[PDB]
């Protein structure tokens, strides 16, 4: 069996976790937290990193700290994982869906301007599959409208864009450390920012809105979105070998790049923009429109051959919760939801492994 | 330490099993095993593990249909999450006073607060003591209201032969580091209602349709517990009686020495409706005293003795001051004079004494 993603706990994870257990610091109180944060902040080259329980709560906490609320509009790509839009909804705000680029799958900056209104407060570029959005044109449209930018970098730890790491481009950014992620904590998330004020607000809200100086004295309504010492310990040990893990994944992409040619025009290989490092959290192809099969059957057929795969997201506006947000200008997102396929991408796959997926695809793409 | 975890069971092993098999996220068999074991322990049909006690309250309320325009009765005297959870739904907390001895929701003050908007009542079992449920459940029945127990601090408590978590339409617990059963951070919802449980599971899991990769029929949350968390909780639950017994010992100790103290403090009232687990041993400091409750904490600390104030009621703090009424006097009185003394399984009778050295050397 070839799994689509899998962690590679080949560092201090086990030992750092035993330290947690042995010292009994297993809750959201512990040394690993601030250490994983600091190390994470260094890695992104930002001033602050705020560890959360998951990528979804990281998004929600960031938005609320940014002051997003009822009446506000936040521009979000329709093609993304639902938490991007849900996080806006939790705030009482309205997601304003935008189309993406047919090759990078990312928010198409040329389509932003027209979506801007008196209620717009922020734009949420989402760096799908490990590739960062074309940030230059996005920030200049934002700057021109005095809008905030929050990167949804859930799937992009380690990616770079014109010398800056994902996480250091927008006013703030969030990451996920779910089990299939480049860096995992089992479940976990992180917000990054260089804004002191924003960081304090996030921390205050993350820790139940409690006055740090007054036990049980709460100036505002907050949340319980803290990460545990155990999650942080695993995260620390993972980031410790982030380069190694990134290398392994690049090793895999190369095989894909080297052997995909075998399928000819049957798939479109992921386009890599030349702006910085694409970390390939997943290697995603667009199946040729010529095939007779459907993307879903291919998924079935690969599974039947003992090969895991995932569909590129169903766009927000085609699903029940956000169908009310549909517009006539979300066509690339739909096209992409129909023909995209994430292929197995993880540090444990072997050349052979790849050969197997390629052979399976050669076989199933018809 | 006012509280501390007691990891003297299979926690480490169960955790190394998640590391060793690599199931460390919110997929692992420990999650369902812990839920099953916990449900059985509570004597209920379903248990839904969550990432903490606060999200467990939120999830429960949302799954109960609580929303904008609804009202939920909540004691002013409680941990803030009880009220915030209602706020998250866009609902309005309607504060009620508590009993001066048990610190729990005063059932006699309930019917007066019911309105056309009331959809539920949230009795909070503070300090390991279950509210006086009978009346609470009748008033609710009478008004067709739902009851959600915030049982965060009361795992193992019993009321008339029934365990906390099995009395209302649903209930929630917290497994924070200082709890009777801990998972580091973690929570659970219990219920006998199949519909409710299904809805809670759907929402807990990002609203995803379990049979369609990335197909979501509703807006959910990411409120899942990790396999590692459930592994720790399964292990702790395994030794629940053992941990409860240890607390009982510490308790018998306080009880038997509090006396030296006479009346500069008031010992915790224990209702005889079932077992009081004493997540914390809480006294109300004596009226006459020249010092202040926070000075006692302060002093207590300098002496290297950790303690916590009984909660400041919601209505006196900024987020909920607009909900103040003139009939939350007991809450305020308790917030003023209440004190939780270190209460945990790793404390010694010596520990106690010394706690007491200071309590005598400090109640002025
Ligand atoms: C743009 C964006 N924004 C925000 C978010 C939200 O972040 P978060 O999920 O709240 O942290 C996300 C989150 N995206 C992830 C989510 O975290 C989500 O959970 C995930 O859905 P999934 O594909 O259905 O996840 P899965 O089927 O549970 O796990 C995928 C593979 O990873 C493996 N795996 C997961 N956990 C483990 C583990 O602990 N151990 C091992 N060995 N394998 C694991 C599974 O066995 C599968 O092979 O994939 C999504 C694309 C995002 O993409
Ligand atoms: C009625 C009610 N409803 C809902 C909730 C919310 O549930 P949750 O917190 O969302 O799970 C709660 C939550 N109550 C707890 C909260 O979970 C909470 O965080 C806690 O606040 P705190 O007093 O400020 O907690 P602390 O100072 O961080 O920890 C207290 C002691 O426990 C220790 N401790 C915590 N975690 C660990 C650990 O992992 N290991 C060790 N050795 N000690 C630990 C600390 O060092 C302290 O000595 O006390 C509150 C009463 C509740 O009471």
């Amino acid at each position: 069996r070839i799994s689509v993603a899998a962690p590679r706990l080949d560092g201090n994870e086990r030992d750092y976790v035993l330290e947690c257990m042995d010292t009994t610091w297993i809750s959201s109180v512990g040394r690993f937290i601030v250490e994983f944060e600091k190390a994470f902040a260094d890695y992104c080259g930002v001033k602050h990193a705020i560890a959360c329980n998951n990528g979804t709560t990281a998004l929600h906490l960031a938005l609320v700290a940014m002051g997003i609320g009822p009446g506000d509009e936040v521009i979000v790509p329709s093609l993304t994982y639902i938490a991007s839009a849900n996080s806006v909804t939790y705030c009482g705000a309205t997601p304003v869906l935008v189309d993406n680029d047919p090759r990078t799958f990312n928010l198409d900056a040329a389509k932003l301007e027209a979506l801007i209104t008196p209620r717009t407060k922020a734009i949420m570029p989402v760096h799908l599959y490990g590739q960062i959005c074309d940030m230059d044109p996005i920030l200049e449209v934002a700057r021109r409208h005095n809008l905030l930018v929050i990167e949804d970098a859930a799937e992009a730890v380690g990616a770079t864009y014109r010398g800056k790491k994902s996480g250091s481009l927008g006013d703030c950014a969030t990451f996920s450390f779910f089990g299939n992620a480049i860096i995992t904590t089992g479940e976990g998330g992180m917000i990054t920012t260089n804004d002191d004020d924003l960081a304090a607000k996030m921390r205050l809200l993350r820790g139940q809105g409690m006055d740090p100086n007054r036990r049980y004295w709460f100036p505002i309504v907050g949340f319980n979105y803290r990460m545990t010492n155990i999650q942080a310990a695993i995260g620390l040990a993972q980031l410790e070998r982030v380069d190694e893990h990134l290398a392994a994944r690049e090793r895999v992409v190369g095989w894909y790049e080297q052997k995909l040619a075998r399928l000819g025009n049957r798939v479109t290989k992921p386009h890599v923009a030349l702006t910085g490092r694409h970390v390939f959290w997943m290697y995603t192809v667009r199946l040729g429109e010529g095939l007779s099969t459907t993307r879903d059957q291919v998924i079935k057929d690969l599974d039947a051959l003992g090969i895991e795969s995932r569909p590129v997201f169903h766009p927000m506006h085609i699903m029940p919760p956000y169908a009310h947000l549909a517009t006539d200008d979300l066509k690339i997102a739909e096209a992409c939801g129909v023909d995209g396929l994430n292929l197995p991408t993880h540090a444990g796959l072997t050349e052979a492994d790849i050969d197997r997926v390629i052979a399976a695809l050669d076989q199933v793409l018809v």
